[PDB]
């Protein structure tokens, strides 16, 4: 039986990576019967394409992110800015109840099922000097970015490489992983720090076609989505200090914001979690959950 996977980011990066893995590890579990094949950096088609081909079912899998929160506001809440300490408190989170405080429901709405959480990393902003900036095309992003003072502009990443070859905007702020894959540091040299989101991704599934196998098979496309993502918890550290490092090997800049601007940038992230009390009927309780992780 083939699972047609598709994905938005390129080889290396830890999305990719991930369904790789799942892949691997299915084909283990299941001994040979399910084959994976993924399609990463948009090979069929972008976010809003393959998510809603996934959800006809054309596709049997794909993975992304916040994109989700379009049909489920709470999903954006997986992206809380500010919200978490480091990787290890946002792990415990994801694997408890604030992740399934967030699910509830989505499935309902959506068609599908969200496997697993996995992270990406945490966004530093990349510019040419230390704006026109770069933001995802999704409402918890141009909102921050409003919050921020900064003069947005809304683009899928498939679209991020051309832009920046293309020399009017200034930057923006991805993962380093995306930083460094997409070698954004050769135009956009001055990294600065801030992790104002840590960038978290799942492994989505046609609930239709899940509910469709044998308890056992669901039972292995399940821990292969676990231990997937156990993996890729366990990379995304390591790979931000290589990150860093070859940054700072290649002519790149990496800066400290200022008291000044930290402190922008936080207030500019508590405001606006507006956003999800608007949006999301448990937002409360959502964020309630992740502090107790805290
Ligand atoms: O990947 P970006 O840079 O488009 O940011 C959007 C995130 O993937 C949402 O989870």
């Amino acid at each position: 039986t083939v699972i047609k996977m598709a994905g938005m980011k390129p080889e290396g990066e830890p999305e990719t990576i991930g369904m790789h893995l799942f892949g691997k590890y299915l084909k283990e579990l299941s001994n040979g019967k399910y084959e994976v094949q993924v399609f990463p950096n948009s090979q069929l088609g972008k976010e809003d394409a393959y998510i809603a081909a996934t959800r006809k079912g054309i596709i049997q899998m794909c993975a992304t992110g916040t994109q989700t929160s379009a049909l489920h506001p709470a999903m954006a809440m997986l992206e809380t800015p500010m919200l978490f300490d480091n990787l290890d408190h946002a792990r415990r989170a994801m694997e408890g109840k604030t992740f399934d405080l967030i699910n509830e429901g989505f499935t309902e709405k959506s068609g599908l099922r969200t496997l697993n959480a996995f992270p990406l990393g945490f966004r530093h902003f990349y510019s040419k000097k230390p704006m026109r900036m770069r933001v995802p095309n999704i409402p918890l992003y141009t909102n921050f970015a409003k919050e921020c003072g900064i003069s947005g502009q809304p683009m899928p990443f498939a679209e991020v490489p051309g832009a920046l070859d293309q020399g009017v905007i200034d930057g923006g702020d991805s993962p380093l992983a995306d930083i460094v894959s997409l070698k954004m540091y050769e135009i956009t040299p001055e990294i600065s720090l801030s992790g104002h989101i840590l960038v978290i991704h799942s492994l989505y599934i046609n609930d239709k076609f899940f509910k469709s196998l044998p308890e056992q098979d669901q039972k292995w496309i399940e821990e292969a989505a676990k231990r997937s993502a156990d993996d890729v918890w366990a990379m995304v550290a390591d790979g931000d200090e290589k990150a860093k490092a070859t940054i700072l090997a290649n002519k790149g800049n990496i800066h400290e914001p200022s008291k000044e601007l930290h402190e922008h940038l936080v207030n500019a992230g508590k405001r606006s979690w507006k956003l999800f009390y608007d949006t999301v009927p448990n937002a409360q309780a959502i964020l309630d959950s992740a502090d107790s992780y805290r």
